[PDB]
């Protein structure tokens, strides 16, 4: 399972809730945002591939 | 305004979320960020109570 | 909806399996792919993103 | 024993099939494969009766 | 020019012609017109007299 | 001894034909097409698998 | 021609199986049978090898 | 977890095929059956609920 590392520029607002919500579930920022996108990606498949 | 960051994910799940971007005619940054503004929903979805 | 034209190469049985379908399906070689890749990435999506 | 063809497909189709084949470690001709093996049999799912 | 039928067969031998369809390159409709098509004629091989 | 109905497209003097040679073997359509496909499956195997 | 079975199925399989029957104007048997005649070409589907 | 046990009348043939799959599979019956019937149940979401 390899990971890359990535620059990315982001809305400083949707950084900071998202920050607070890994801090919430235990989750470093990496982690966080790798859940966001795979969750996205379900989203897009679901209403784009059905 | 906007932060420039660095982070390390899954190239699995970076490779579909750029496709995903292309198919949106959008650039990675701005998939990135749509995700991260929908995850923030998504986290406080909940089963009753 | 734009399109892309590709060559590829695939096996040549499972071609005429596809073709045979898609003629009961009164559909044409590229609108059978298409709907084949359109339920492959779904497969794929529900599979490892859920 | 292997054909090659020229098809038109949706763009974005293409690219997140693209992307899956990447992360599967396959190239396109091979995911391209996969998919029309696999739909051989997803177009005989059936409602009863 | 052609008719939609509804029939009901033995499903081992509807297993077996869908095999010789694919082996064919044929779809379950053009494999059971080849049949039947033949039938017609073996129907009418004959002993002497 | 299980069946199976299922629904197929046939050529209309295909059919005509085989509906005249089931009538004069006293056989209804479905009893006459799976004849039809019994035999067709031997013609096969013997000009195939000997 | 059908055969009379007794089986141990997970409860909520089988809560979730009865409303989709009901949605489909099917009994629950009729609704086992479709998702057993469709299981047997789910567990063909392939990664491609 | 909990279970409960159901008396249904199954196709002979339908039957026979899936025991042959769940002898590949290593699952008894009863284990097969409950992996057709939730993978039934996500087909039929996925087609009606998206």
């Amino acid at each position: 399972m390899t990971k890359e590392k990535i620059s990315v520029t982001v809305d400083a607002a949707v950084l900071a809730a998202i920050d607070a919500d890994a801090r919430a579930a235990g989750l470093n920022r990496s982690e966080m945002i790798e859940q966001a996108l795979r969750n996205e990606h379900l989203r897009v498949a679901l209403r784009d591939y059905t």
